[PDB]
C-alpha cells in the first residue's frame, strides 16, 4: 500500500507590493504520482486571507505530480492597498501552511510558507526628471508644474500610471502610489532658475 | 474739393483676456473714398500700450474706404498675463481714442474706443466632466484623483494646456489658469460612490 504522503517544495522568498497583483508556485510530488487536493491554513485554522487565491487544475489526476512532472501550483492575488503595515516594517508578513494529499487518503504534515508584503515606494525608484526652467523658484507657474509633472512622469515609465504626481510652489515633487505610500523629489534636482542659465 | 474728416465706426465690445490675443477691428469711410492713415492715441498723448498693433495695410490708397467697402484695419495684442485688475470692473480697462484723415488732410476729431480687460477665468467656464466612481467620498485615493483630473481635462479641450487641474481629498476640483485665477468645480458633479 501507499503509506507516504506528497511532498510539497514551497519558494523561499515571496514578496508582495500593496495594490500590485503577485503569484508564487507550490511544487508537490507523490510517491504514486498521484496528488488530490491541498489546503492553505493557519496552522490547522482558517487561512484568513481571502485575496489569496490558486487554481484546482489538474488536481486529482493521475500522473500528475511526479518528480519528473511535479504538480505546480500557482497561487495568486493582490494584498489590500491599504493593508496595515507597522512601524516595524518586518512585521508586514503572513506566515501561514500547507498539506497535500495523495489518493490513498495520505496527508502531508503542515509546513510553512511566508507572504511578506511591502510598501509600492519600496518597489518604485525614481529617475530625477529632466530640469524645468523656470522663472521664479520660489514660485513656479501653473505651466511650470505641469512641464514639471511631465517631465517625472516621461523619466519614470516604470512607476504606475495610478501613482499621483504633484508639485509644489517650488518645485518640489511628489510620487505618491497608488497605497498612498510616497517618494520625493528635492526642488534642486527638478528646477532650475531660467535667466540664470 | 474735399473739406470732410473720415468717419470711424470702433467695436462695441472689445473684450480682452489676460494672457490671450485678442483681435478686432476698426472701419473707416471717407467721401473721397480715400483714407491716408490713422492715429491712436490717449486723446492725443502717446498711446501707451506696446503691447497693441496694428496694421497698416492698404492705407493711402484711392478706393480703399468707401461707404460700401470701408477700410477695416486689423487691430490686435496680448494684454499683459500679470496686468492688476481693479476691484471695481469699471475700471479694468483702457479707454483711447482714434483718429483718421484722408488725402486732402482732413482730420477727424478723436473717437473713443474701450479695450476692455479681465482675468482668464471670465472667459473659461469647464463643461462637466464624466463622473468618477470612488471608494470613499470624504478621501479619494491616488488612482482616483488622477481618474478626476483626466475626465476634467478630457471634458474641456478649449482650456488653456497650461492650466493646471487640482484635486483634493474630497473630489473637489480647482482649476488654475496661467494668469493665476482660478474655477471650481464642485464635488457633486464630480465624483460618486
Ligand atoms: C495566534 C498564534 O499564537 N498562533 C500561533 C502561531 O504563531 C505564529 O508563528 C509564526 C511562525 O511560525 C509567526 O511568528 C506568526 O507571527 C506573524 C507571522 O505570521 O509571521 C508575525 C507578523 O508580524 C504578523 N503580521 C502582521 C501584519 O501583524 C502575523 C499575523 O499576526 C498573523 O499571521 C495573521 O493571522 O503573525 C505567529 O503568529 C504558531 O506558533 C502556531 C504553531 O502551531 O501556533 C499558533 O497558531
Ligand atoms: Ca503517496
Ligand atoms: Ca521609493
Ligand atoms: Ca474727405
Ligand atoms: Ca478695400
Ligand atoms: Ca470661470
Ligand atoms: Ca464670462
Ligand atoms: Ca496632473
Amino acid at each position: 500500500t501507499d503509506t507516504t504522503p506528497p511532498t510539497i517544495t514551497v519558494p523561499s522568498d515571496i514578496i508582495a507590493y500593496r495594490g500590485e497583483e503577485f503569484e508564487f508556485y507550490f511544487e508537490i510530488t507523490d510517491d504514486s504520482g498521484q496528488v488530490k487536493n491541498i489546503e492553505l491554513s493557519t496552522f490547522g485554522k482558517p487561512l484568513g486571507l481571502n485575496w489569496l487565491e490558486y487554481s484546482e487544475d489538474n488536481f486529482n489526476v493521475p500522473g500528475n505530480a511526479t518528480s519528473d512532472n511535479p504538480l505546480r501550483v500557482r497561487v495568486h492575488g493582490t494584498v489590500p492597498l491599504n493593508e496595515p503595515i507597522p512601524a516595524d516594517k518586518n512585521r508586514a508578513q503572513f506566515t501561514r501552511t500547507i498539506r497535500a494529499w495523495d489518493a490513498a487518503g495520505n496527508v502531508s504534515s503542515n509546513i510553512t510558507f511566508v507572504i511578506k508584503y511591502r510598501a509600492q515606494t519600496d518597489k518604485y525608484n525614481p529617475a530625477d526628471p529632466t530640469i524645468t526652467y523656470v522663472d521664479r523658484l520660489s514660485s513656479l507657474s501653473p505651466s511650470e508644474k505641469n512641464a514639471v509633472e511631465a517631465a517625472v512622469r516621461a523619466a519614470n515609465p516604470q512607476i504606475p500610471a495610478a501613482a499621483r504626481i504633484t508639485v509644489s510652489a517650488n518645485g518640489t515633487v511628489t510620487i505618491t502610489y497608488p497605497d498612498s505610500s510616497t517618494d520625493t523629489i528635492t526642488a534642486n534636482r527638478v528646477v532650475k532658475d531660467l535667466a540664470s542659465s
